[PDB]
This record gives structure tokens, sequence and C-alpha cells, in this order.
């Protein structure tokens, strides 16, 4: 993969909104969203968040992420990490996490990145572990069926 990045643009939204393939996937990247996902929901997230970024390969938007918390001199918390179905497992999420870590260090002078991952998302837990994140706490949350799920709160020092 040769990947590049840029700020998300309006033109990208229909593409990104296409990424979650089912209710679970949507929940694991955007738990406040309601299925079906839509550009309006995505745009509403972008408006209340920062650092909405896309990753591009061979002319295709393949990844998206942003921050849902940002505290200058302190930390940022990664949100909305989404990858195109055809590009899963090819390093897009790793690439984007690295871009977002740089953004957190550079723009927000953060010392820490926080990532919170739902317990069912084994691939996410394993990837963030590979990238140097450690688990710090587990919180109870509820899924759309009202079932209890565990949110694994991980973090990583940035420099
Ligand atoms: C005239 C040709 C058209 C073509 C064509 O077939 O040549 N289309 C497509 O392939 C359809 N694309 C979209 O719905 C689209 N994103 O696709 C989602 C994805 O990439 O997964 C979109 C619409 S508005 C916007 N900002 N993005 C239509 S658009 C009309
Ligand atoms: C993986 C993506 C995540 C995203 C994201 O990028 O969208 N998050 C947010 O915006 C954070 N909000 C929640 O924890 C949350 N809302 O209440 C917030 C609170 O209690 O403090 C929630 C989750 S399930 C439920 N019933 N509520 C995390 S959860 C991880």
């Amino acid at each position: 993969m040769q990947l590049s990045h840029r700020p998300a643009e309006t033109g990208d939204l229909e593409t990104v909104a296409g990424f979650p393939q089912d209710r679970d996937e949507l929940f694991y990247c955007y738990p406040k969203a309601i299925w079906p996902f839509s550009v309006a929901q995505l745009a509403a997230a972008i408006a209340e968040r920062r650092g909405s970024t896309v990753a591009v390969h061979d002319g295709q938007v393949l990844g998206f992420a942003n921050f849902y918390q940002w505290q200058h001199g302190d930390f940022c918390a990664l949100g909305n990490m989404m990858v195109a179905p055809a590009a899963r497992g090819l390093g897009v999420a790793r690439y984007l996490i690295g871009v977002m870590e740089n953004l957190a260090r550079e723009q927000y002078k953060a010392r820490l990145m926080k990532i919170s991952c739902f317990n069912a998302n084994a691939a996410g837990l394993l990837l963030y572990t590979q990238l140097g994140y450690q688990p710090r706490a587990i919180a109870e949350r509820h899924d759309p069926d009202g079932r209890r799920v565990a949110l694994i709160q991980m973090d990583k020092p940035l420099e």
C-alpha cells in the first residue's frame, strides 16, 4: 500500500458512510449512530469533532478517523475509525492511527492518545495492542438491543 492523507471533505461522505457493513460494525465505530448510517449522521459527527481525516490509496478513500475528545497539552481520544471493506487488514487503520497520533502531538501537544474499543471488536483490540496501546479500564455500556457490552479503554504515550 501507498497511502496518503488529507482532511475529510464533503465529497468523501457518501463513500465513508458506506463503510460500515452492518449494525454491529456501525456500533463498534460510532455507537451513538442509528442504523442505517447516512451522510447526515456522519456530517453531524464531523461538525462536533476534530481532525476528521481520510486515507487514500490509488485514488480511493479507504479510511476515516477523527477525535471525539481533545485537550491541549494533555490527550486526544480517537473516534470514528472506519475502513472500507475491500481494504480491511491491509494497513489502512494502522496508517491512519499513525497519522492521528502525529496530529495529536503536533496540533494538540498531546502526551497521550486514548482509544476506547468495544469488547466484541477483537481485530481492533489486537491491532491497538500491536501499535503499543495498553488497556487501562473497562466500562459498562449498552448496545442498541439494550445488552451490556464492555468498552475497553486503552491508551499510549505519544511524546
Ligand atoms: C454519473 C455518474 C455517477 C456514478 C457512476 O456510476 O458513474 N455513481 C456512482 O458510482 C455513485 N456514487 C455515489 O453514490 C457516491 N459515492 O459512492 C459511494 C462509494 O464510493 O462507495 C457519491 C454520490 S455524491 C458523493 N459525494 N458520492 C454515483 S454518483 C453518479
Ligand atoms: C469506538 C468508538 C467510540 C466512540 C466514537 O468514536 O463514536 N465514542 C464516543 O463518542 C464515546 N461515547 C461513549 O462511550 C458513549 N456515549 O456516552 C459517552 C459517555 O458515556 O461518556 C456510548 C457508547 S455505547 C453507549 N450506550 N454510549 C465513545 S465509545 C467508543
